[PDB]
């Protein structure tokens, strides 16, 4: 069982309804093939992206590397006209650039000030929000946030979870997508809601030794696949060609448990965020007991917690 | 996954303070000076000397409920100890202890000084400690094949065997998860052949062993979990004694064992921080939870 390798269940013909009342309380991923999605499957060509989508200007990362690290930062932020950005993604080699003739891109859309709106294609990129029929699968009072994703091939992101539930959709390309079970996180090393391991396919087990008990899903998602993550659920991608994905979060709780000045979606809902206050509080009375004794009472703690609240 | 304690003979005073004590580790100290005691407490001498004061007798035995408190005149007590006795409480094969606690039991700690003072002048207990660290003295009288279950205890411990045969185990604080703790006393009774059918985690714990011979002293840091058995009939003597600051421990605690306040404490708000965690739907409690002993283990663990 443990560090096993699945594929993640592939539906066609799904219904709204049977998805909203069988696949989704399932509350595992899944993908689904054939859904309409609207033209934009057909029409976003990079040169249309360009025309259409073109010179609002975006947030952006560059990196001189597939493999993009957090722990060492190996990439910089920088800004591109929209058209621009995706000519550049589409590229192998760049005339112009921000670091080297090689250096990847990646966009994930943000709304117009970051601090308080969420991203929504619809409000910030009209014109494109019109070839794409967002499946009806969540009522519409949970809408969060919809979200681009434009990255050059090769190029790794790495892994991490979100708040919301998700539905990501590969509209261009191919993407290679790894899941890991929420209740995996003991063997993902995490930094927030950043996993330090970076290399998935082949592992330096000797910093990360307790990444081999990880089970992971894998999917690759063609052009008109649909994928859906639910919340916690951690995930890395891998554009493996050029392709352009818009996702879409929303609440899977009510509104009120979740904190409001996250726009991105990675806050933990305020209760759990609280805990953590508490907790960092018992940590500190604790603390100084002797380290001795601090240990035997952690261990205690850790029981107690798997005890009462681990399911 | 079964070490011995090691024994140590010719130990100074000053050489365990400094050195061994805070080691942390469990040592039996061979060819201490304990007294004529050791000499002369003899089931006999004990009896007349002891006198006819009541004591607090317990009759393998279930912490489930197959024990009982019961009480005696000492001299009593000790001469069935020794023996199948005749007059019995329960069976002809009656099991008999001695724990020694104090005039009020709720109220004050149990203390050799206080409580047995002719027989007190027999023995003198090791200065390894500070007078004002003191915690407690304990009278142990045990008949021989009792298997007093396995429990920790909270202050540091000096056992000292007075008078025959008693094997001991003993097992890392640590080796916490693997003992099935249900406050401070562990879930499986019987040490040595485990029904590892109930309890598949007390395999994964390395259990250190040493025996008794009349005049050892085991110490016994705070926090080890520990297992009496003794094979001969015979009388031990153990001495608690504070390792922190007095304030560090809790004031309503006659027998060495409540959890230092600070832990008492941070276990309550930690019980509060459960609650709210507790108020999402499971699975993300869950996740939550999880995430909590992370972060536990990563920032308080060693
Ligand atoms: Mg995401």
């Amino acid at each position: 069982m443990a560090g096993q390798h699945l594929p993640v269940p592939r539906l066609e013909g799904v219904s709204r309804e049977q998805f909203m009342q069988h696949l989704y309380p399932q509350r595992k991923p899944l993908v689904l093939e054939g859904i309409d999605l609207g033209p934009c499957t057909s029409k976003w060509t990079v040169d249309y992206l360009s025309q259409v989508g073109g010179k609002k200007e975006v947030k952006i990362h560059v990196a001189a590397v597939a493999q993009m690290d957090f722990i060492s930062k190996n990439f910089v932020y920088r800004t591109l006209p929209f058209d621009q950005l995706v000519q550049r993604a589409a590229e192998e080699k760049h005339k112009e650039f921000f670091v080297s003739e090689d250096e990847k891109y990646y966009l994930r859309s943000l709304g117009e000030d970051p601090r308080k709106d969420v991203a929504d294609i619809r409000k910030q990129f009209p014109l494109l929000k019109g070839d794409i029929k967002f499946p009806e699968f969540f009522k519409e009072e949970q809408f969060f946030s919809s979200v681009f994703r434009i990255s050059s091939p090769g190029l790794q992101l790495w892994t991490h979870y979100d708040v919301m539930d998700n539905l990501l959709i590969q509209v261009t390309g191919k993407k290679r997508v790894v899941l890991f079970s929420p209740r995996d996180a003991q063997y993902l090393y995490l930094k927030g809601t950043k996993s330090e391991v970076l290399n998935i396919d082949n592992p330096d087990l000797a910093k990360y030794p307790l990444f081999s008990k990880a089970r992971r899903y894998e999917c690759s998602l063609e052009a008109g696949d649909v994928l859906f993550i639910p919340a916690l659920w951690f995930h890395n991608v891998i554009s493996e060609e050029f392709g352009v994905g818009v996702n879409i979060f929303w609440k899977h709780l009510p509104s009120e448990c979740y904190d409001k000045t996250d726009t991105y979606g990675n806050k933990d809902p305020t209760a759990a965020s609280r805990a953590a206050q508490i907790l960092d509080r018992a940590l500190k009375t604790l603390a100084e007991l002797p380290e001795e004794y601090r240990d035997f009472y952690a261990r205690r703690m850790v029981l107690h917690i798997q005890d009462k609240a681990y399911s």
